[PDB]
């Protein structure tokens, strides 16, 4: 029953600013997840280790948690947010960014999106962020068709397997709304999900590598876990 709430970034277009890993990292660095969960939400949500929830899956040989083994590459640091945005500006050849965050119009979702919008906008000089809270069928439709810059959503695990989360971000998965496309991520996540993944220790290592890959280039921006 563990869930991760995350923000997908639209990477569909070759020239999308969100295809720049330093921008995706600058966005993640600008959000104080501790404040979000403790002051804004206060509803049992916790800081996200990464994409796959903590305290959900155990190593197939010993008793080790997937999230602990993977480690965390999620940090809050606005000095780093600024530095990474400077790098992104140079790489992308841009001076400015205006981005919309599509979200649920649910009460907690509105408070989350407001906090995320303020955090990014405030930290990054030259970035303006708007928000579009909408009902479920609209969010779903726009997410599929790529009518968004960022979109907040999440995933809940029917069974406690890390691939339930990781499979979503394969380049060819329909749940990959931002069309994240990392060849190594695909390599790892498919190697795990294959019918020819009959060695559980290799499968575990493939899934760990998938988590570390998507967190390493911040292909999606996890916001919190609610387990
Ligand atoms: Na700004």
């Amino acid at each position: 029953a563990a869930s991760t709430q995350y923000m997908e970034l639209n990477q569909r277009d070759e020239k999308s600013p969100f295809r720049n890993a330093n921008l995706r990292k600058a966005i993640s660095y600008s959000i104080d997840r501790k404040a979000l969960v403790e002051s804004i939400l206060g509803d049992g949500s916790i800081e996200p280790n990464g994409l796959v929830p903590a305290d959900m899956a155990k190593d197939p040989s010993g008793g080790k948690d997937f999230a602990k083994e993977a480690g965390s590459q999620i940090e809050y640091d606005t000095k780093k947010a600024k530095e990474y945005w400077e790098k992104a500006k140079k790489e992308l050849g841009i001076s400015t960014l205006t981005m919309d965050i599509l979200s649920s119009d649910a009460d907690s979702s509105k408070k989350t999106v407001e906090f995320v919008q303020g955090s990014i906008q405030d930290a990054l000089d030259g970035v303006k962020v708007t928000v579009s809270p909408v009902p479920f069928s609209v969010r779903l439709d726009r997410s599929n068709k790529g009518d968004f810059d960022a979109v907040i959503g999440g995933w809940s695990a029917d069974y406690a397997d890390p691939s339930s989360f990781l499979d979503l971000f394969a380049s060819d998965n329909s749940y990959n709304r931002g069309r994240y496309n990392n060849a190594e991520f695909d390599k790892f996540v498919k190697a795990a999900s294959s019918a020819d993944a009959t060695d559980p220790e290799k499968r575990w290592d493939d899934m760990l590598n998938a988590e570390k890959t998507i967190m390493g280039d911040m292909g999606v921006v996890p916001l919190f876990q609610k387990s």
